[PDB]
């Protein structure tokens, strides 16, 4: 029974999760779509469609966004965000929330150039992923040096409203940007794969694509609502010189644990390079 | 409103999971289970019993309980059981099969030499029906009715998904979302890792990779798009995700995955082929 | 244009397929055409001779004639091209640079030593051009008029595929559609091999896979469907497709592709990081 | 002919490529097609019907109905259908059979047992028939006359590459160029990531890699040189494309689609062997 009746919510940057957020927000309920805008230089994306569908107000000026908005999003790439800021921080008033879902970018660089401005914008950095489009997001934030108490509580209830959410502080994001931001890609990948080896062994693509994402969907619900370790789960599907365990050998043969351990490390590091470059430069 | 009477040979994980799951469901209540098993030490008999189902060790008490009967032990013991309680099989009775591998045609030729029309089903499903997320497909044997497979469809749908399939077929869905289950558990486990290692407490980061997971897989499910698609969305140019695709695809992280369903399925062959050769 | 004069410095491979390609698509009459090399017995050389071209071993001859002067040279000659003719660049010419990795910036640097504002268009292309299929991009300078870029995109277009980018694309370009004929050649030999393997003749092994090659090429272009969806609708239950894919997948051949993509990329970066250099 | 009438028994992914085709190439109206499968209800079904072909769930009409019949259902099927339309063909008819791996001999053992003589062609061909650009080959059998495989010839012809070869070379065929857009598509998306990798956006990438590789394609068909030839004009000394290329060769790329084309080929034999075993 949640409801932000007087918050205005905006969008700089219109693409994929300025939508994703969009549609997970209004169908939450907790937003109406009449209450968002986006901006984009380019509105003839198909993001922009989509938007335009859901009722979301539209426009190429990032400085109406900002006029229309409490709650700022920054949902462009992250080399995007110094430009946007110069362009609109003139516009920045005591009221806004800065809301960074850039990949990153720290709360610093932001701070910095919004100062130059104006002194104590309220900056907000989060990191969540796409399934906020079917609000089984995964998110992380952290406040920045002038942001209110009341602002991460509200931020964390509005996120709370598409998924997981929980502060975090700064230094653990690009961790998390390796995880749970690229997460869903390599579950894509996988789920791929294992449809691939379904109709390998006899099954039409339709049905191996639909019980492959079940059975992770299943599984990963089961670990959510279980105060039991992983590998113990694990042990209740193998029975003694079974199926199950069988394949299992053929995974650890092939290293499959830290083909996902190498992932997160390189989605992690990949992250602080860009933003050690975007220091530098 | 049905009144319908469920037994359980067998009182392990399957059993558990799926009593668990009817149960939570509203179905069925919990004491119109019966479940047997000759081990009462087993931890999932205590947690059955804990629920409320009933618990005896004589199997044909709980022929004679059931309605509906779910043979839920070892493949190899599967053929024990259709000799020990064929004589007790009714007319009434719907008997449902879950072992891996095990063929409707075996389970009828046994049960046939007592009396003449079993009706027989045969199903795969998974662990996760526990939280009502299964992934079940069920074919129908030579004798079962039309309104057999239609009560077995709306039973194991309140699990979770559910689908008639061509018996073929189901040696496949075992390797797929039979151990399914099991291959998602390693994966959150070693992302969790990979998690820790980059700096995140434990916990966290088996939360986060496990929502990720979760998303990620009702993302597709309500998609028409193709997997490869929804990769795309996630990957900016020169970023992070796309740096991660690149080591999983240099490790054959895809080929990895299609050996495991192969392995499963083809062992789940396996041991039926020794197991009809006995 | 009609009264349109083109000149080629260098005149090598990229010229005569650049060449070959203008001429059969109709939009330039070859003696429109004059191409340089300080080798005038060259196989290239010749071939373009008897198609019509005009031939010179005078590089200030071909900018004398040209309006749109292509620059076909290896890298590290273009800054001895530029000094050579940069005193005879006038306000008409259109200097487009076909050269790996030579940035803009340093083409208008020499230029604007001799005179200011040059027009600089740089482009990436590939030698398949020579049978209308290229893949093209192309950056505008600083000082290239709006009319320039439209020119062209439309004398590129009739060779291939031609669109516009920032120049910080190009170097990535190169990596994919600049080296990716060599990636085909390759696969196409390799493919051929193993159609010798299984009982074909060599000659009809190449042309299948050939043809393979280019419609699948073909029906990815023509569709807005994913190239996993196109491959999921080839792969048949059970079939010998997927039996194949999984082999493909067991050697990460799709970590080799992007394995390439990205040493070429790379190798453009570090060969013009040493052309800066000095 | 303009006379000629075609059907399609089994109306799934290959009878609409080749319908979409032929339709597309002039040689035959939508009117004259007809095309039958079980369930109408299906995409391919109403894309067909859109088209203008004549739809029908009977395969007795699609028989009636034709001159030229092609067999597109899975090969497991196809004795089924003989078996249920072998009553049924005529003198005039020619039964073209597209089904991977499925023997002339088995086809005329199964219709001569109705009537003796059965014109019978076996074809493999492939998807990018859809875009005319298909690689098709033919054997004929015992009964075709020498105007059917002419006739066969002319009208895949339309559609692609077409050419008569013996029948023991059509199971290597199929594991070149019948699986080897499933190679190319593969390869597109991972040639693709790797644009995607180097900081191209992922619709670039997608167009440029197709293109690259339809250009390769034509120009080797349209060249006498070698591949390696080909190759070698594309490598300049130090290069971006010699640098990748051994990353390439590094991995193995050449015997992975070595091992591709094998496995579809053995697998081939290996699916009908199953088939002759019953
Ligand atoms: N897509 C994902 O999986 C997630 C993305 N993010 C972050 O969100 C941000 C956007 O991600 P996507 O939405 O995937 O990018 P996207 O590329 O789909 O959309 C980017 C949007 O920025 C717009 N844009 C470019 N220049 C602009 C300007 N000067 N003013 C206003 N708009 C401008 C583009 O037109 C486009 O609509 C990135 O910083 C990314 O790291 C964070 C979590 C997950
Ligand atoms: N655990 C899983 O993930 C799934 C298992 N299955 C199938 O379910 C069946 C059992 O699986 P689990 O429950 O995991 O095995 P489990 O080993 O946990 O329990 C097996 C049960 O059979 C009982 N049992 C042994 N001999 C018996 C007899 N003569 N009469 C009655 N009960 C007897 C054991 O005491 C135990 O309670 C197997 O056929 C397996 O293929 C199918 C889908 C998934
Ligand atoms: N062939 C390809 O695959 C493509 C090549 N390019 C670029 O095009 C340029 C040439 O490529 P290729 O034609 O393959 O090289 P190539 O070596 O076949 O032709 C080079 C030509 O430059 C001539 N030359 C050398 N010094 C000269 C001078 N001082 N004045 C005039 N001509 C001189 C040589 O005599 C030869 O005719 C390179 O910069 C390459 O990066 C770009 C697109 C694709
Ligand atoms: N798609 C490809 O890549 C190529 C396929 N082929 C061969 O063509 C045949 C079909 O290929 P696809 O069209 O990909 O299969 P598909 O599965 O897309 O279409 C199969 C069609 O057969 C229909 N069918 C099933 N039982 C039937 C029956 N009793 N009577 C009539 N129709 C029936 C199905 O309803 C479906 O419309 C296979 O033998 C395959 O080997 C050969 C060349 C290339
Ligand atoms: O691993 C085993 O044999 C049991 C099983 C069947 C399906 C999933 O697990």
């Amino acid at each position: 029974n949640l409801y932000f009746q007087s918050m205005s919510v905006g969008f700089i940057g219109a693409g994929q999760l300025a939508f994703a957020l969009a549609k997970g927000f209004t169908a939450a309920g907790v937003l109406a779509a009449h209450k968002i805008m986006a901006s984009s230089p380019d509105m003839d994306l198909a993001t922009v469609s989509a938007l335009r569908k859901m009722g979301v107000k539209l426009t190429p000026h990032n400085k109406e966004t900002v006029q229309h908005s409490d709650v700022l999003f920054l949902a462009v790439k992250p080399h995007i965000i110094p430009f946007i800021l110069d362009e609109i921080g003139a516009d920045i008033e005591d009221r806004h929330i800065v809301v960074s879902c850039a990949a990153g970018v720290t709360i610093s660089s932001i701070e910095k150039k919004l100062s130059a401005f104006r002194p104590a914008p309220r900056v907000i950095r989060c990191m969540t992923n796409t399934p906020v489009v079917v609000r089984e997001g995964a998110t992380v934030y952290a406040t920045g040096t002038h942001a209110q108490v009341e602002d991460g509580r509200l931020m964390e209830q509005l996120l709370s409203s598409v998924g997981f959410c929980t502060e975090v502080e700064e230094d653990l994001i690009d961790a998390v940007t390796g995880l749970s931001g690229s997460g869903p890609a390599y579950a894509f990948t996988a789920l791929d794969a294992l449809a691939d080896g379904g109709v390998k062994m006899g099954l039409p693509r339709r049905l191996a694509v639909r019980l492959g994402a079940q059975a992770l969907l299943g599984a990963a619900k089961m670990l959510l609502h279980s105060e039991q370790h992983p590998g113990q789960l694990k042990d209740n599907v193998s029975s003694p010189g079974g199926a199950t365990i069988h394949a299992l050998h053929v995974l650890e043969s092939g290293g499959f644990r830290s083909l996902l351990i190498n992932a997160v490390e390189a989605s992690c590091i990949r992250t602080r390079e860009l933003q050690s470059m975007a220091d530098q430069e």
